[PDB]
């Protein structure tokens, strides 16, 4: 089924201010079940074509199933480079730097917030790190609210 | 609380990110008594001197009326302003928008004095936003509970 349309929405509406506010040139939100099996997927970034020739949605697989086993921020330059990688899916666009933090509410989780390709080709910061964070704990406050209003 | 620690948490983040001194969400009943104050940036001295909570007038009571962001190089300087009561510190530049859901519209997050004398941006005006959005969802379903 799909979200409520008032989560969607401000779902959307934080991952266009992380990815705008940290100048990102991706970013995603993954809404998970409470055995972190992913149910939505939310991104901006890529364009219509794109998607159509990347076909399949994501798992959470690589990188990103760390934000859930180690539920702290993770900023890497090279993400593929990392050994728990899984690589890109073909027609995928290539990515380097990856700032992702888990979405949560005190130790429960509701699923993950990332961004890659900071524009001037530098590193996220700890600035970015901070912002992302609080991000992703009003996207947490708004699964769980939408989840017990539902 | 659960609902107040939650808003409490919201204003943290908008008045922290932007870089505001000062920030507030109230939440309305229907016949817009309000229901939670919540805020950050004033010492309790200075509160207990101002005394009496805020009614939702002024430039806050024109965002209820009608629930669209606000933003002002000078809060005073509205047409709609009522001005502040006695004891109350000096602010200036404003940023407020509604804290609601498509539904229905339950209260107001707002901000003054971005550090550096600066006037709240486009930026600024999103991410509030998005703040916002979420307290919108957290009231809505605190009133299911409640
Ligand atoms: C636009 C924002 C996006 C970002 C920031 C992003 C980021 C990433 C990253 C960093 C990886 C590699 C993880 C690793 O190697 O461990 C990955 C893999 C993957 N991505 Fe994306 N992606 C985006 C959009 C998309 C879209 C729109 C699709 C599908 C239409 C997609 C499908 C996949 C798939 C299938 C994988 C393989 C791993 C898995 O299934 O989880 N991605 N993505
Ligand atoms: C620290 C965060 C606060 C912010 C950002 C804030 C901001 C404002 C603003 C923008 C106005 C509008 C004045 C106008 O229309 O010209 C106002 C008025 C007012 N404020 Fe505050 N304020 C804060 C804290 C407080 C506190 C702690 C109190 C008392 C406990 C208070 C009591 C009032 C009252 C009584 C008014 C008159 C209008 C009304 O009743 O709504 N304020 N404030
Ligand atoms: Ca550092």
């Amino acid at each position: 089924g799909a979200m409520d349309p008032d989560l969607e929405a401000t779902l959307r509406a934080i991952v266009h201010s992380a990815t705008s506010l940290v100048d990102a040139r991706y970013g995603a939100m993954e809404v998970h079940d409470r055995q972190h099996r992913v149910l939505h997927f939310v991104y901006e970034g890529i364009d219509e074509e794109t998607v159509r020739r990347i076909g399949h949605l994501p798992k959470g697989l690589g990188v990103i199933g760390l934000l859930i086993e180690d539920p702290k921020p993770l900023r890497l330059d090279d993400v593929s480079a990392h050994p728990a990688s899984i690589g890109f899916p073909p027609y995928h666009p290539p990515m380097r730097t990856f700032l992702g933090v888990p979405v949560r509410v005190r130790d429960e989780s509701f699923g993950t917030l990332y961004l890659t390709d900071k524009t001037n080709g530098q590193p996220f910061s700890d600035d970015d790190e901070v912002l992302v964070q609080a991000l992703a704990a009003a996207a947490g406050i708004a699964v769980a609210n939408a989840r017990l209003y539902q």
